[PDB]
């Protein structure tokens, strides 16, 4: 009876998308995909952008570690522990072939496992990313910083593609089918928001209806709810272990420039995004289990 | 009242998309691009590819004028004259106000006119071939081949996209109202397929319900019709004037590798995709005037 | 036995290259890119630019009329005639062979007028740019914005290379050879730097070596001085027709911010990219024939 | 005082490139670059490449080990493992502090770390495969196979850098001095040819003349030669690990279509390359760390 408490949520989330982030704005979200080596700026932190002065100190922060082979290693091991719980978990008999007779052909099925391939990269990232943001400001603790084995403090493996934005169909771009897939996933989710992860799929509407219709019943079964705790767990332990240590309290938000107030909202919305995070990695992980 | 007939098509069309498209098409479909200067292989040129040997025969021997300055300023002349003809036949709102309030912000707006650039640029040329390889089958005749200005015949401005292939939301890619979406264009526009600008506004469905919603009532009102008239007259102008003579025949046809029976059927094909394009040209004109 | 005389410039020039901009100055650079429908910022406009104010607004007042089908058409023009003078004026010896023989394969052959053709496309339209700025400078007139044909205020042909930047062997990039042939070009052109066009070439050294080679002894031969005397004409011909009207005098200079003293340092550094540009459009027709 | 000894190599190598590789090989070629994740074919690839239907069937036998976190986890470790070796065997200087007073912008800088960071990421993938084939063919041995860890025949992790091709200026392109940096490189290292890595580095000669001479002593000193043996030595070991089992022998290469003449012809090639991985791997540990 493993199980995630889904917070409360007083917040309104206030996201800064790409294609409107001002001119300083779009240079830390080219920091962030640089140093993660992702294509796409999470909601998560277009939501923590909002908190500018918070999310400006709290990246800068964390980069150090971002950038270490520990993280790199750290990431690609929570999402191999996805591979393997919902591998053991859930029955996926696959849907290339489902695909094949909808009408999509070898080309399109590889553009559609190239845009998942993203996500599941990218994904441990920003649920480490958001963890250490939302316990250091709950708990006020400094985290990390052993020195250890001196390779943990290596820099990450190097290659990554960061151009261009994937591409994807915002919630004003949705038309009415679409809006119904997108307030489906909401309400299953309970989330006051569409994942970039789902948004890209929908580029391919026919194909994110299958995928997700096939990864609906399984959210919080047991099995479900269990994974999820465990990859919570694993980025709590990650964030244990980074390898430059990170402090950023509810003190140090003030110092950075917020309200105590402000800072209270904050604390919903990341500790809504962090759970939210586990979520969508076992999520991405099943569409691309799938799509094998 | 002048009108151009819509024709019999009793014809099933199988184009070959590039996504399907084997290595030796897909050899023709980069000389293709490269040539015309555009970074997409048209419907009428995928349909067309079918009777692959004709198609590349055909290329052959119209790719030499394809390449000129005399052509370069004949397709361009013809976006002019559509820019000309709608601008004085249609009072054509500006909308970019609406597409803001929908939630479309100013580098939005500057992707999706992006877009209209590309088919407003090519489809002038895709509309001469289909008219050549159209009026070659059916007159026998050997067009164009003058000397006359030297400059005619000089290489054509010389800078393109080739990449990447625009974001197109296939028949099979389209979700719930999308497909009545393009089902209500199809009928509209009398047309057993839907085209690549469509296909490629569909990226963005709430920008293509509605610029589609604004073009409809336009579609064949004795204006349309008539500027539609002078599109089509021009190509058959441009015809007359390729610098390098251009001759396919019915027995070319033959020559080619086709039988009797298939030569048929390809004049129908290639009669009713001549037909849509001096459509499109008006269309893809008033989108982008529309989006101003 | 007509000519185009050199100016003096004293004057020293400080370019700021596309990797040393700052963002705003991007911002600026990348505007320009977008209307040109070029992917390179000239030495021309960086040298103004180091002018910062006076360039921002010379470009301002210059852009509208930069968007226009009438821009479009001068610019390509010019490229025809110096294909023409070129062509009638020279025998010029074909070089593909010989460069196969030294290694060059057909794709390679073929990257090497994809470059070309850039700047054979590019550079008139950075010659217009810099009559106009000079002429403006020097007479203080307002030019051009007749009201006339509706047609050469039309938005002008659509579709353009903006990425990625050309790959240019900065002078600080050379090595001891590279930097012997920079040193002849420089000398024989009567340049104190070297044009972005070489610096591409310069991908290939052993190319570079032959193309410049062959175009050397033809420099300052009378059918060279005349054609290019013929090509300036045709941009001050250019001047007197833009849509839009242009006024940039030293008053208006003054006003953007600059002293007395720097306005004539900007007249003598215009001056002499003007005179420059003249040149490189006949020279790299000269390599673009050469390549056939 | 250990050391790796040079194979001698009597046979003439003979590399496709990919700027000549035919569309069949390009298609293996393409395979190969989308399974290791990075941008280039290989020059050892390019010249097992010859070998041409050895080559398909060794990179079809070696794909399904390739294709796994096994490989990835295990390339990277030799990454790794050459950075603690070189970082505690040598005090390298920093070198941007003399890019900068040469000329070289911060972007600039910021290029020529990510063209070496792709060596960097992929030379050991490219050791191990070449490893593998030397291995395969002098021993006729089955390598690999063993269940073990269920996790190691798990997806690697899943994104890369597979476009462009990075801007190699290649022993026919280079001009005067290149010529000679490349003789001196050859000799030194005991090579009759050029590493990807140095032709990439070569589009900024100025930098390749800093980063090569600040290496050349270090090459064969003791501290170089005890660590290239142990980077030999983790390949070796990487090779009995291999997640799916890989045969390849001198009989396997016969049924592929060898003789034996061309066998011995391509066991010295192959061996010779293999050599060489091992210090390349080194080399550009080096160029990174002079950079960092």
């Amino acid at each position: 009876h493993l199980q995630l408490p889904r917070p409360v949520c007083e917040a309104i989330i206030r996201p800064v998308p790409e294609h409107r982030a001002d001119q300083e704005l779009s240079e830390i979200y080219r920091d962030l995909k640089a140093t993660f080596g992702v294509p796409w700026v999470g909601v998560i932190t277009q939501a923590v952008a909002y908190y500018r002065p918070f999310f400006a100190e709290a990246w800068r922060r964390f980069a150090p570690s971002a950038k270490t082979h520990f993280f790199e290693r750290a990431s690609d091991d929570i999402r191999i522990r996805s591979w393997e719980l919902m591998g053991q978990s859930f029955v996926i008999e696959g849907q290339t072939d489902r695909l094949r007779e909808m009408g999509y052909s070898v080309r399109e099925i590889g553009q559609i496992r190239a845009v998942l391939d993203i996500f599941d990269y990218g994904n441990p990232k920003y649920l480490i990313f958001a963890t250490a943001i939302k316990e250091g400001l709950l708990s006020g603790r400094t985290f990390g910083g052993a020195a250890g084995d001196a390779r943990c403090h290596f820099p990450r493996s190097p290659i990554c593609q960061i151009d261009p934005i994937p591409v994807m169909v915002e919630e004003h771009h949705a038309g009415g089918t679409l809006s119904q897939v997108y307030a489906d996933i909401k309400q299953t989710l309970q989330l006051p928001f569409i994942n970039s992860d789902y948004k890209a799929m929908a580029r391919w509407p026919s194909y994110l209806e299958q995928a997700w219709g096939a990864l609906k019943p399984c959210i919080d079964t047991p099995a479900y709810q269990a994974g999820r705790f465990d990859i919570n767990a694993r980025a709590l332990a990650a964030l244990d272990a980074l390898p430059t240590a990170y402090r950023m309290s509810r003190d140090d938000a003030l110092q950075a420039g917020l309200s105590e107030a402000q800072t209270d909202e904050l604390i919903q919305v990341i500790s809504l995004f962090q759970w939210m995070l586990s979520g969508i990695v076992l999520n991405v992980t099943h569409f691309k289990q799938q799509a094998l």
